[PDB]
């Protein structure tokens, strides 16, 4: 869906710009939730960037397997925030290693995973409007 | 949920009995779909029983990783049928190796995976009532 892709591009651009490189309410809540996750929560959970070791040869299937570990106990809003934040970290780490080409690929991976695996839970749980009420 | 667990126990008991060892409409459609999968489709896909090699030491996480391969591209009714049928085969193979104790465990794995990963898609796609209309 275009709405999921828009959220992905907005969050990734925000994270890249933050580091030096419509749906307004949803985008804002997402940006804020991602920031909170990075400041307080990222440190406690298993570091997924260590498990992926991204490069131009990295396949979507590899990304998919690592993200599955994130949702192993099911989906919830906090986990979706960790997922967006994980994608942001891969983009930042990609731009550092001079592989800016991987950004658009990571974006596609995220949108794809969202549409294929997370969308049903999102819609069944009130949609993004509900995320705003809880995290925004 | 209790409704998912009931479907799992009904299907497993049905498969076990077939090999010599409420929700009536859903249970019937599921039994019938599972039979069609075994008669027509099982031969046309990769054998997951080869990837699990079940024993009393087999962890849920192992089962989860194998099932994930089944839904790697997403969920649909036919894939859910393949999933029930896969659980049925593990139970049959467990009773054959004298490990009848694993049956209740496999049942719990299935109910768990259903509730944690498949339920949202099911509800967003018309619920079990829709499965009955299509496969029943
Ligand atoms: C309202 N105001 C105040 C605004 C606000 C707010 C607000 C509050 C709370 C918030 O988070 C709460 C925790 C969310 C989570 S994360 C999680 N697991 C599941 C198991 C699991 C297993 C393996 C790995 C991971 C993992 O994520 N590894 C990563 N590696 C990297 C590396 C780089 C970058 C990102 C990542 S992520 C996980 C993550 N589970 C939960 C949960 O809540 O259940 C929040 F985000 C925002
Ligand atoms: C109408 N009336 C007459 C009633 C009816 C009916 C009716 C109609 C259609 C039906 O299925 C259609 C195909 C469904 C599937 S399966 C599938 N892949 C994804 C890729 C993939 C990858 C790896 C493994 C598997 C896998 O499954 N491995 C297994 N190993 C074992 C071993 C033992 C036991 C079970 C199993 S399963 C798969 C399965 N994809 C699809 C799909 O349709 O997308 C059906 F079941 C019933």
């Amino acid at each position: 869906s275009q709405s999921n892709r828009e959220l992905v591009v907005d969050f990734l651009s925000y994270k890249l710009s933050q580091k030096g490189y419509g749906m307004a309410a949803v985008k804002q809540a997402l940006r804020e939730a991602g920031d909170e996750f990075e400041l307080r929560y990222r440190r406690a959970f298993s570091d997924l960037t260590s498990q992926l070791h991204i490069t131009p040869g990295t396949a979507y299937q590899s990304f998919e397997q690592v993200v599955n570990e994130l949702f192993r106990d099911g989906v919830n809003w906090g986990r979706i925030v960790a997922f967006f934040s994980f994608g942001g970290a891969l983009c930042v780490e990609s731009v550092d290693k001079k592989m800016q080409v991987l950004v658009s690929r990571i974006a596609a991976w995220m949108a794809t995973y969202l549409n294929d695996h997370l969308e049903p839970w999102i819609q069944e749980n009130g949609g993004w409007a509900t995320f705003v009420e809880l995290y925004g």
